[PDB]
């Protein structure tokens, strides 16, 4: 295949991605500066994003089953500190990046993961909209930081849910490793805080990373005595605001078995609404990642409790 | 089609044998324990195998006879939690199910079978030492049972009710029977004077004017560890006619009861709801056991265990 | 209190036929009403799993298969074009209350005589004719001999089934759903009976078809036999025919939701097959032995069941 | 407001066409470049599930074809030994972005006129010619009517399916998944319809079959019409052959991922049989109503539904 | 170094005499009954390690036997055999396979133990070998056993979708992909019959066409019925040998196996073959059963244990 | 009618062949660690596939290979969670199974075959340094495990015992070795000092008297949190010879542990055994992981996991 058909055509294609984004994101803007009385609204960005998956790539699958299960017609459209769902302001769909489409083109993980910051970037443009990222594997926790924290101008204090801490400085030979963003992450200089909770599967290495960075990893089997701390966090203060990464295998695989990792003895799902919902500080974007549709059962309940996850966060993000 | 006369006279002749049907049941079990004596109350089950109230999923129509075969399942033996013995007749004892599939084939009305739910428990508290324990079913059924145990003890009750939502709708989707709404229907006829909710994590804001508007004890899981004192040593009934317990299975948290058909994520876990049950203090003078779902349980129906297990011990509190 | 026990078992039992004769009367007069109509097939549910060998979840089975006949994902006409919203070509009666007569404290007689009892209410009612849903195969006997002495003679059969259920005596249990055939034939309710899709067979149950002169039809030859068995014609000089569809003679991969899964069963058009093209007077039939608690989750065996009931209805009512 | 609305609308279909039309142009000229085809099958996903009557999950269904088209677990070699690592043999264009157009408001008839644009935009780069994955049926009115325009005639289309999807008015939804074929012969898109697996009909819906002089081959009939349908030759005199394969078609125990369970269905080697045998200038096709929700834990259906897409891409690109 | 080779070979030599006095009791078994010529006996090879997808059917042996003499099925085999008698089928055990591995030996070693485990059991008369897997792999040492400790080639009869003649797999010489081509390699078989095949790449069609493979297509089966349902093999060789893959079922009836390929045969298709075949059995396996891919009721247990039934049937005499 | 003299001495060379499999097998992971120095115990895997003393379903039979194969799952790393590398085979190695199967087709009874076990046991502990943790299997291999261990020790043990049953019936249904008495016979036996038992869910009125009789210490999930404090700091083993740690998975809650023969609601967390077990104080010398049953686990092998996990922190305690 020749150079020029390939490096052009990329080009274009990209172009044409991203200007659906952009249009995409225009319509919303404009609907929730026509409604008036907004100052944030949570505004979903689907990543469909598996191939730097180390065990199982389903989580690829995952935006479009989460946005359907938040309006599954067993449930209502209310929260549970009582924001309701359909008001626009409160949550509204902006699109999915086309990763599968894009990576068609021959395109290398760089130039997508410059994609995905890019799609972030044409979210946070158009005011009042804030990035509610749906993964996709974990990996793309990294471009949607950096873009975050490029697009402020500043760090960003981190709330992670996780079994892993992700810290790995190089998994299996990949940059971009879902094992790794987190090291991208501090290594980057874009994340002040980084408070981990959830985490019980770490290696030593990993270890000397945690202490390496400074960051805040709670592990499950100190949870009770670290209770009072994650139920009463501040974050953000001093920098450009909280970022919250919710990985879906933090919660024990008896809550959530659509999952790539299944690792025993993790949160209950009241864990992390209890640390979530009484979270303090200027939230300016999130994630919920690694949900796997095609390890769940057939009733879909790790949709359900993804897009709890995802409902909850756009309780406290929008504004 | 078919003559709305030959229609009335069928529904008045099918409901009348359904009726003696079940009488003929709790006269038998009551004259059972009344020749065995030691025995001031038994807990005997009325199923009521209605799904047609249900927002999304009817299958809790098929819970009562599984509920049933679970709590004789082959890998459990017979001793409740706190040592009582359920091959002891007088602990516990079937009295059948409210064929609600025929007779609503006969074109029967949704206030017309409300009506027969609420003459069949009357039927099982006619017999002493009988007690009614109800399996649903949905949630619709606390409303005709309820008013039944109200009007026969003459009476306010006090109410613990276990669940996801507080089922006070005042309107869901135009079906005054829904089951989203009982507990509206039930404070509307003043059955309850306390009304104490354990697990809910789904409300409405027009639902929270509804909890306010009838003084009902709401008890939401944000709160639960601020609350558990006060719910692990509750005592209700004094002063009226007694206590009656709706336990909703899909209070528990969806990883312990996946059969059910609303997943609410973080819910009550099985102990917390023994802990408040075999805690609880007062005069116990019915209950029910609602919304377990069969068609959307594990392989294994793990979840007609653990409804059965709900049974076993509200049972073991009733009887007496 | 021995007193006690009679009276209730009586009176119990007395209640539970009432209310079978009062939903038949009901649908009797209604088809009466209607006219047009020489047949209805009635659907009598026989919720009995305990004569069960290994799991006894047939006796959920009624309920579900009554559902799934109405599934909202499926149109109300049979595959041949009869409609199953008009009353005359399938209307519900009953299920028999098994679990609270057992709870009775009757035995297993008088609980097959309360089958057979049902049976002839529906029977009683110009134009109804039975179609039993099981429950497992043990409700043949009552229903078929139920069938024979109302009609005042033999019947022929079509069983279809993975297993002869011809046992003499299995396990001690007289009433084993392995045993009902063997029943049927000792009693003479039954002329010819044609069994298709066999293919669990003890010698000691081959014996018993040669000595009732049963028509066995093995998995094994069923490419050889399938002209016979797309053409048969049973029930000429004597009764009727009544038609057995035990669930698990399909199948394991069509039928999961069964007690006995038997590999190389039957294919679902081969049961559609035969059934559509058999010809003579259908008086009664049965579905048996779909078990809800081995289904999968999507519930594939109740409208497998709702299936095979549909189009024995389609071929039994006229 | 409306006027603004309307024109944020039209621009985001804009932009969604244009990614469709830069997507086909990049394929289109990797085909040239690469010389020696005639035609390249190419995978266009609809995914659309909101016509369907019973539940929606098949508008999931495209990315997991494309992924299960490349499991680890097969090779990729079709059966009659084309090879799918050749970029000529089969190529991905890309979705149709229903929800997200859904999303601002458009309505059915302007989704569905998308949908026919973006086939059109496919069929305009050359040697690229559509297969088109869905989402429920609905989708083949769309395709075809695109189809028929852009040739500047009609197509013989073969179906496979278990149900006709011939209805008048199905609910009200002049767009609904059981109506599309009438949509299709009421406009003249197609001169043959040849149906393949019918066993799911109504008596209204078999007027419909006479009054259009459709080739209905109900399952009752199939080893009867075997020798037929393993040799046909369509699309001669008119703009060529669509091919629309309904995934339940298949038997559930073959294919349980669908949202219409229907058992007694065909065999998947019996649509290879007629597939691989097909004579006829085939133009386009579709692979409709896989429904991963409802599909078991291996995800068997998406591999079932996979290798039709496969065989059907054999059989179209040359 | 050397010593680390000294202390496997004593892990192998005491499996190895496992095997054997097993297989010694079940010979001395058939040979106090009297009355028999040919007693097929179970070896399993709990090996998955040489599969290309999933690892699983290295479960497989024991859920099989489980499922041949289980619960709520009976015990006589379709044409009339007593599987209650020793005679007609008899387990000897299962090769440590895993156990053989965590001693660090090789490969080639590990299916050196897997032909002498083999050779074992045909050293005690009457037993011949009926092998349960497993992945594929496993057939290309039991085939080498039983070709050299005959002396001589045998004709192969082989339901797969699969024709498993790959030269190079994924640079893995001992690949489930590959056993067949071992054995034409190795000279142990004169012809191969391959039936249910619906998955062939071009590059093993030439190595169809090279050895001279009798490869028959699910595409052409009906045409191919009458020819497949009358063989007749083994005559001028040593005897014949039949490898039975579960894969090579429809994925609808077989679900429990790693490589799905939907078309697959009919259970009767199999059976009809089976039953038919002429010519003196002297080895045969069942493999790729994979019970963590199966329905949570074993449905692919059953399939794989009527498979072993059969085939011990018409091995037994 | 099969010569007796032909089956003993098949038993007899069988039972052989099998008994210097594991001999070998622990030499050749006896010397490997000897040779690799600063170890002091080596938690060495022994499998004993054995169902058929169950009482419901006999599939923990086929749990050994498939714990072993999860304790490498490609989606977990080889870490515990407090650190230790299961890579080095100082902290973790395999032994073999038991071949059960073989010897009970050779004609072998249940006392021959509890003795095979127990000198298997017995064969692992003569290679210092390694120290036998068993894989199940039902519990009825517990009792010829701990009847080595302690003969091998010369005294009594201390025992943590997870379970939702106290598994001390005298008498079930007439099999002396049922997985339901392996504690009645460790207690007869006298092979422990304490039994300190953890999830107690499923007891008897009789067993309640055999709990007396022994002196157990049985704590139900009736009173688990009055309990935590004490069973998150248990120091056993002081003034006998060690501790052995058994592990009934189903011990934890069905929601997280389908894969098991009985299912009994309202179980342990998995964070509740890991908190106590993280936190035991005493020398180790002996444990298993029984009942996990892959018949009936969901299709994702989650069990598998929960029992692997379990091996791999009981490993992590016990080497050192
Ligand atoms: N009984 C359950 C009612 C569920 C309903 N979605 C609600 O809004 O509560
Ligand atoms: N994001 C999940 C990474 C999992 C990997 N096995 C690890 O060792 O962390
Ligand atoms: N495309 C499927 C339509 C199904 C519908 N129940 C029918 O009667 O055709
Ligand atoms: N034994 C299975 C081999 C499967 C392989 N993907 C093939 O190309 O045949
Ligand atoms: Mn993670
Ligand atoms: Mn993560
Ligand atoms: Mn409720
Ligand atoms: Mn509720
Ligand atoms: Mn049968
Ligand atoms: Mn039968
Ligand atoms: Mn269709
Ligand atoms: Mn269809
Ligand atoms: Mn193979
Ligand atoms: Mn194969
Ligand atoms: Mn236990
Ligand atoms: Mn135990």
């Amino acid at each position: 295949v020749s150079p020029a058909l390939l490096e052009k055509a990329q080009n274009r294609v990209i172009d044409a991605a991203l200007t659906f984004i952009r249009e995409r994101a225009k319509f919303k803007g404009e609907l929730m500066r026509s409604l008036g009385g907004v100052a944030a609204t949570s505004s979903l960005l689907g990543v469909p994003l598996g191939h730097h998956s180390s065990f199982h790539e389903g989580s690829a699958f995952a935006p479009p089953r989460i946005r359907e299960a938040i309006w599954c017609d067993s449930t209502n459209s209310t929260t549970e500190e009582g924001k309701n769902l359909r008001d626009p302001r409160v949550i509204t769909n902006v699109g999915d990046v086309p990763i599968e489409e894009i990576r068609d083109c021959g395109v290398d993980d760089k130039r997508l993961a410059n994609v995905i910051s890019e799609s972030v970037k044409l979210v946070m443009d158009e005011d009042p909209l804030r990035p509610l990222v749906l993964g996709g594997d974990h990996s793309i926790s990294f471009p949607v930081v950096r873009a975050v924290s490029e697009k402020l101008g500043g760090a960003v204090d981190i709330l992670h849910f996780d079994a892993h801490p992700d810290l790995y400085h190089d998994f299996e030979g990949n940059y971009y490793s879902h094992a790794s963003p987190f090291a991208r992450i501090m290594e980057g200089g874009y994340a002040r805080r980084l408070v981990q909770v959830g985490i019980r599967s770490i290696t030593n290495d990993v270890r000397e990373q945690v202490k390496k960075y400074g960051v805040e990893t709670h592990e499950m089997r100190t949870l009770s005595r670290d209770r009072p701390i994650l139920e009463n966090l501040k974050l953000g203060e001093g920098v450009k605001g909280v970022y919250v990464s919710i990985d879906v295998d933090s919660l024990d695989p008896s809550i959530a078995p659509g999952v790539s990792h299944h690792e025993p003895g993790g949160l209950l799902f009241r864990d992390i609404l209890n640390i979530l919902q009484n979270l303090q500080g200027d939230i300016v974007g999130g994630d919920v990642v690694e949900y796997n549709p095609q390890r769940d059962t057939y009733d879909g309940i790790t949709a359900l409790v993804a897009a709890k996850l995802v409902r909850e966060l756009a309780a406290k993000m929008s504004k």
